[PDB]
């Protein structure tokens, strides 16, 4: 019928390889031609395995050779927003995954760049939105069948197995510590669910589970109390250190009935009776708790380059959300009050 | 105030001890004067623990020197025919453990005796009835909650721990099978939540699980199929050998609603996250499970004898529940479906 | 080089099916589709881009050029059907059951053992459930001990007994057991490894009395005893009040699994006026979905690759057996010897 | 021989106490009681059988024969009469917490403390609650590695808004923190050994606005840094639609423990048009029923034996801090540093 997106991925890590599987295998309108990465493994892996014609380990050289409609970038947060002023510049569609970057003014250069290319479809990676059980949340909250928002909670803490493939991941590139890489994800719900913005943040870190972190700079554990613009309280808990697996959890406390998402992090519908007493085993990592919500929020991405329309998400959230984060981090660091401005 | 009652025992052992420790510390208007056991170290344990004065190893030997109102027949079951005769004619009041008896011969007799003393109170020992949460689903029913019944699962299963304190229960006397030993509590919750009577019966039972215990005629697992007198069916599980815990399980199905009793037998109310996922620890025991509905059944029989009224579960119902009971095992035996008549 | 295929029926199942295919399958194109409705033709048409459609599945088959195709079509029609499509040279993927007449089905049976190069598949999904699956493993690796017992429930809500009952009038659902609980006998004598050697049914119709004019019945209870000493319980049912209850439990002498104990819809959880609340699954779709799309695609791979399905023919007959023989027992009020 | 008693309070939970005395208590026989109220005085006399009924505690106190007494009467009187009662040379039994104003509860300090021989006790239940105490020895055996976070939930029923609405237009609450979170810090203190050394309160009236009238607030929401790097959350509430949510939480390394993540009423699972249902409790009574007997067991024994209880009067002035901490984190909308 008609012609297919042609596409690119940068990184074939931990999120990459399975953004590439699914733009492989499961994306409609789309063939993923190209793909980069700096490690030689991945990349023998993305020709052989998976079919992608041409590799290559710079970015910008794809970009000058290829010819693709949209790219998708899932390379490392510092290089998010010099990847999306190229591919902008160059005429391209962009997915980029969250968080937009780190350095508040190589963000707000990347902003100015994506706005001043209003052909382009730029689409961030905030994919809990599109998780059924989360749009089922705000469908009740919508129809006001828990009331007025009083108070939410959001969990968001990976498994102790994980702590090999993390530290990786933050030795090798800066993640912007606990609160802008695990809680970034609540702080972007909690905005969609209330429609208002935190105003103050009181954050609290911690490296008891975890005390070699401190040695790259990095806290196992963040809380954040946050105070938003309508009354609404938030606390946000991102964690590295679980023993049952991932956890990934949004209590939503209304005035009038509540709603817990994720409250356990349920891997199946199997129920185990053993000496332990009756157990329900869970979700080992995000990619497996969040596969379909991925797979969406890219077909999405696919679908609003055919049709030629913009995310629902903004850049705006994207860059409040990680203000946001930010304001968390720094509270802990100063050990004071943070009032937000946005 | 008022004199309480004087009261004796007969059999320390699993139920035994916890009657005799309820007797002492919580059951109110009574006093246990006298215990009666085989075992010499349970009558110390009688004497030196818990105050009782004095302690016999001849039942009959009690009755004839003791001066006492009410007797707590706690022995092995085919010895509950003759004790219950035994003790109604020297004008006490009976408690009687479930099941009434194995022999028919024996309990038709002991049924004419409690007759012919109505001034006496005879009390059974189906628990189960006084349990908070089977009163809970039994006013759900009763209030059309669930509409009509359509169908029930009773499971009665013993943690594997309990296997070697069965054997030697099961060795030292004829329990009478598993349907009896077991299931017999279900078919009188089934006989109170219908108000039916079952007319049919087919019976199966496997030693998979413990072939051992052929070697005392008995049967690890009992899975009974009743039809009941006016459609409802029903199923019964007794089985010796779960990893977990104690199972105790009621499913009342209906035409517009179910409810299920006990689909956990959890501990308390503690939540365990660990490196098997989300656990809830579970109830070792019947003892631990219905420890509060044997306070408040022996509770009830000490109130119906200061009060002079016959309690609601007549001798009736205790001779029918062993009379299907008997029917589900005979249908295993015999290999055949057995029509029943009560 | 993709598979041209087409599709018989797109009722309940069979608009799903077709969805499949088009939207989620890959090596496959659906090129024509074949029904007595002339709406569902059209959104197969407009909504799909079917290219073809037809009224007449034998006049599809002679006229379009495919290598499978998939009957979604009433029980009475797949034996039929498929032995049309063998006949013809085509690959077969066909729902469950395989038929309710006996000699019909063996008469199937035998199209297809003289067809060794040609695929054919049935539609017993829940082997591919990752749920089911799951505890499968748990089994196969001796985390359970021995089994013991197995328990199969297929319950569906109170809001399809006005479509139930219409389509009951018209035509033979097979029964209860044999529409509800055939899975679950599939599911057991995979788990086990054994077949059932006798059986005691009963029925029910105290939850839907107006199902007893049109010889049907509410709820079906069976009791099974397996070849090796394993005993297994079975409920049809068509009056639950929270959803669609399908749930399995495996008894065994080291540990127990329960498969499906409450019918989840989602991950979230409900706290109101009622107490707290998991809301319910209200289709057999809904809750099989993944595992249409796996055993579908399975299909394809299995064509492409030449390979026949682990699931044979027999499987499908012996379960069926199984689930008259349940049938039987409550009709003639008696306790039924199966071979 | 029986310790004679009496009690002050028959109101929401002096009625429950003044039963479990009576009722369930062992060593004890409940004398005397006084109230305010002719219709509890009555029902104590006539449902109880408690000898003499009195109007003001302090002519009972001066004119029965008693061993100990248990304050079941309003914050505001507490210490005063537990001053009162300790210079009788009595055994006291005070429930929570000790007094609203600081100068009050430093008196009654140092009187409990210049009567050694006099046992008192307060009513922090929770510690005898079977739960909490599970959890506790899955903590100190290390089965939950180190603690890291720690997160405490006190919420009541809507049903219990009017109620409470009354009293609070009558009489100091003593603000949300101190009335609904004050056993949850006991237990943080309990669990870590440790005491928060900062605190961020943040307060809400967005479910009962009406409560900003009577300088009550509905909900309290805050986050403490306790002194050996562990973080805690607190919460009381007062407008739950599925009942009364009294949960902890215990994060460690390498394990967590929730406890009373759902309020379940019973072992009763429900299934409705809305799914599968647990009915949740509605009153913190109906939840702690046996730690409150527990307790007032535990005190009797320890009148009997002469052993102080392990929860000293530091345990509650502290708790009492704290709370008050959070209460004026709040207030001024800055964060309070606590010593
Ligand atoms: N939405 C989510 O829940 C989610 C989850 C995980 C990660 N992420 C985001 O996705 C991004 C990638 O995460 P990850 O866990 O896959 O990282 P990773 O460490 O697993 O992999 C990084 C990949 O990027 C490639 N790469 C690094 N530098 C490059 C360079 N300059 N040029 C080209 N390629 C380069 C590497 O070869 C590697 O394949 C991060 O920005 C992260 O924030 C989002
Ligand atoms: N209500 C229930 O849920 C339930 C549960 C378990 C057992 N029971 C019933 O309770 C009875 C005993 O149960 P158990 O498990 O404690 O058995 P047990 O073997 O543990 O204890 C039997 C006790 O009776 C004593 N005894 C045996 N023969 C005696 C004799 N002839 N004269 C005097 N004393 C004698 C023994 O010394 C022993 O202490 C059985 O009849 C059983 O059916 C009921
Ligand atoms: N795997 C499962 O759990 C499962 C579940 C439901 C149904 N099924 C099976 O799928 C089949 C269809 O089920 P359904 O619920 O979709 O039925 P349905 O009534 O909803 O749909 C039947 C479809 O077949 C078409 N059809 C009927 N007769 C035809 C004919 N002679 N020629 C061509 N087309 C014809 C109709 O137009 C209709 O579109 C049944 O055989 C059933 O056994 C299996
Ligand atoms: N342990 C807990 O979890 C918990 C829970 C609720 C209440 N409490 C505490 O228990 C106390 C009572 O609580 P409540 O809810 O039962 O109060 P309430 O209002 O229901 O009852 C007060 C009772 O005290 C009596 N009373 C009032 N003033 C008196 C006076 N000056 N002299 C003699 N008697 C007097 C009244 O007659 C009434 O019976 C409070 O101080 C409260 O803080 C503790
Ligand atoms: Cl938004």
């Amino acid at each position: 019928t008609r012609k297919p997106l042609r596409a690119a991925i940068i990184g074939l890590g931990r999120l990459g390889e399975r953004h590439a599987r699914h733009l492989v295998n499961k994306i409609q309108g789309v063939k993923l031609v190209a793909a980069c990465a700096l490690d030689s493994n991945q990349l023998e892996w993305a020709k052989n395995e998976l079919g992608v014609e041409t590799t290559y380990t710079n970015y910008k050289d794809m970009i000058d050779t290829e010819n693709i409609d949209a790219i998708f970038i899932v390379a490392p947060t510092p290089f998010h927003p010099e990847m999306t002023i190229y591919a902008m510049n160059a005429g391209l569609n962009v997915f980029c995954e969250k968080p937009l970057g780190l350095d508040f003014n190589e963000v707000d250069e990347m902003a100015k760049v994506i706005k001043s290319h209003p052909n382009q479809i730029f689409q961030s990676g905030f994919m809990r939105r599109y998780d059924d059980s989360y749009r089922y949340a705000k469908k009740i909250v919508d129809n006001g069948d828990i009331g007025k928002i009083i108070y939410m909670r959001g969990y968001g803490i990976d498994p102790i197995s994980g702590m090999e493939s993390f530290t990786k991941f933050a030795t090798e590139a800066d993640s912007g510590g606990i609160f802008v890489d695990m809680n970034i994800h609540d702080i972007d719900l909690i905005r969609w669910f209330t429609g208002q913005d935190p105003v103050q943040a009181y954050g609290l870190t911690s490296n008891i589970a975890a005390p070699q972190l401190a040695d790259i700079g990095e806290f196992e554990t963040g809380v954040a109390q946050l105070k938003m613009s309508d009354g609404v309280i938030a606390t946000l808990i991102g964690g590295r250190h679980a023993a049952h697996g991932n956890q990934v959890e949004l209590e939503v406390m209304g005035s009038n009935g509540w709603v817990r998402i994720g409250e356990h992090p349920d891997l199946n519908r199997v129920t185990v009776f053993n000496d332990q007493g009756v157990v329900r085993p869970s979700l080992q990592s995000f990619g497996e708790r969040f596969d379909t919500a991925f797979t969406d929020e890219v077909q999405d991405f696919v679908n609003n380059v055919i049709v030629g329309k913009q995310p629902e998400v903004t850049v705006d959230d994207g860059i409040k959300a990680l203000k946001i984060a930010k304001a968390c981090q720094q509270s802990a660091n100063i050990g004071k009050l943070v009032d937000i401005q946005l």
